[PDB]
C-alpha cells in the first residue's frame, strides 16, 4: 500500500533530522548562498593556523588533519547509530546482527553524508563553521594527499542526483538493512526490512523526482562506488599503520 | 510506452540466443538430467581429467583462456545489436567493451554452474568445484570467488530472456574510465533498465525487489574482477614462461 510506503518515508525523514544536526538543506545554504554567516575558509597551512586559533577544535599537520577526520567520523557513528534504531524493525533484529550491521555499514553512510558537506571545490568542517579546500587536502604528503580525493570524486558524482534529506533518509537506511553483511544470523527479516524500504525509496523518488528517469537504478548503482570507496580506504589505513607507527589509540580502534 | 519496451526486451532476448551458444535453459537442462539434452562426462580427478582429454594447472589455466577470449567474441556480436551501440563514438565502444566483458563473462558463467562445479566444452563436460581447489598454490585460488558468486547470483533464479536486457544495462555503464560521451550512454541505459525493469515484474510477479537486488549484483561483480586482476598478476611473476592471449592483454591494460 501507497500509503504505508509514504509513512515509513516520513517517518524515517523525521528520525534523519533528530539525528543529524547538520543537514543537506543546510550544508548546501551554506555552500549554495545564504549569506547570513559565513564559514572560515582554509586554502592553505597559514589559514589553517589562524582556523584553530579562531574556531575551537576540541606535531605533523597532514596527521594533525586526519585525526580530526577520524574524531569526527567517531561522533557520526554515534548519529548512525541512533538514527538505525528508528528504522522500524531494526532494534528487533538479533543484538549481534545489529552490531554486525551497524559495524559494516557505518562507513558508507559517512562518505554518503559527506557528499552532502562537499562541492568539487571543497568540505564543510567543524559543524559547518569552516570549509577546507579541495586543493589544499591535495597538497599534504605522499600518503596523506589522495585521503579525500576519490570521496570528492564520488561526491561530484553523487551530488549529480540531486537528492534531498527526505531521499538521502531513505537511501540510508537501505544501507545498514544490507543482509549481505559477514557474520549475520538471521538473514531474512533483514532483506525483509530492507526490501520494505527500497519500496519506500522507490516511491520517494518517483514522487519527489517525476521527471528525473529511472533514478532508483542510477542511486543503487551508487552502491558500488560506495562499496569500492570504502575497500579503499581500509587500503590507505594499512599504509598509515606502516607511516603512522595510547588510551586514544583506543578510542579510535578503527 | 510499455509496448515500445515490451519489443525491446524480445529484441535483445533475440539477439542473446544468436550469439550464445550455451544458453543458461540449456545449461540447466544438462545439468538437472532432462531429456532434451544429454548428460556431461565429470572431472572430479587426475585420471577422470585424463578420460576427459579422450602440466595440467596451466592446461586447464589456459582452457580458461580460450573460453573467455571466445566468450569476449560473442559478447561483442551481442553488443552490436544493442540499440545506439554502434552509433557511439568508436573510442567508447571499445571502453564500454573493455571494462564490461568480464562482467558479463562471470554473471553469464554462474548460468552454467552449481554448487558443485561447472559445465565445460559447450556442456560436453562437468568440472568439479573440489578438483579446482586441489590445483597448485597459484591456480587453486582462482574459480573459487566465481562459485561463492554464482551461488548467490543463481539463487534470484533469471532466465535468459532477463539475462539479455542486464547484460545490455553492464555493457552500457556510463562511469567506466575514460569515456567521451557519458551522456548518449546513459540515455540509452535508462532506456534498457526501464526495459529489464519492466521484464523482472512481468516475468517474476511474485519476487518482491529483483529489480533492487539484481541491480545490487553489479557490486559483487565488480569485486570478483579485481580479485581476478590482482590473482594474474601474481602468475606473470610466477610463472615467467606462461602466455595470456593477446586479446586478454589488451583487455586487461
Ligand atoms: C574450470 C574450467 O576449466 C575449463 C576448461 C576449458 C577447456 C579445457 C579445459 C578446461 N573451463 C573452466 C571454466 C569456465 C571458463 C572460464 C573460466 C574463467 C574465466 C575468466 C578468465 C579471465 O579472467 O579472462 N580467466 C582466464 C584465465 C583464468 C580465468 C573465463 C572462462
Amino acid at each position: 500500500e501507497s500509503a504505508d510506503l509514504r509513512a515509513l518515508a516520513k517517518h524515517l525523514y523525521d528520525s534523519y533530522i533528530k539525528s543529524f544536526p547538520l543537514t543537506k538543506a543546510k550544508a548546501r545554504a551554506i555552500l549554495g548562498k545564504t549569506t547570513d554567516k559565513s564559514p572560515f575558509v582554509i586554502y592553505d597551512m597559514n589559514s589553517l593556523m589562524m582556523g584553530e586559533d579562531k574556531i575551537k577544535f576540541k606535531k605533523e599537520v597532514a596527521i594533525r588533519i586526519f585525526q580530526g577526520c577520524q574524531f569526527r567520523s567517531v561522533e557520526a557513528v554515534q548519529e548512525i547509530t541512533e538514527y538505525a534504531k528508528s528504522i522500524p524493525g531494526f532494534v528487533n533484529l538479533d543484538l549481534n546482527d545489529q552490531v554486525t550491521l551497524l559495524k559494516y555499514g557505518v562507513h558508507e553512510i559517512i562518505y554518503t553524508m559527506l557528499a552532502s558537506l562537499m562541492n568539487k571545490d571543497g568540505v564543510l568542517i567543524s559543524e559547518g563553521q569552516g570549509f577546507m579546500t579541495r586543493e589544499f587536502l591535495k597538497s599534504l604528503r605522499k600518503p596523506f594527499g589522495d585521503f579525500m580525493e576519490p570521496k570528492f570524486e564520488f561526491a561530484v558524482k553523487f551530488n549529480a542526483l540531486e537528492l534531498d534529506d527526505s531521499d538521502l533518509a531513505i537511501f540510508i537506511a537501505v544501507i545498514i538493512l544490507s543482509g549481505d553483511r559477514p557474520g549475520l544470523l538471521n538473514v531474512k527479516p533483514i532483506e525483509d526490512i530492507q526490501d520494505n524500504l527500497l519500496q519506500a525509496l522507490e516511491l520517494q523518488l518517483k514522487l519527489n523526482h517525476p521527471e528525473s528517469s529511472q533514478l532508483f537504478a542510477k542511486l543503487l548503482q551508487k552502491m558500488t562506488d560506495l562499496r569500492q570507496i570504502v575497500t579503499e580506504h581500509v587500503q590507505l589505513l594499512q599504509v598509515i599503520k606502516k607511516t603512522e607507527t595510547p588510551l586514544l589509540q583506543e578510542i579510535y580502534k578503527d
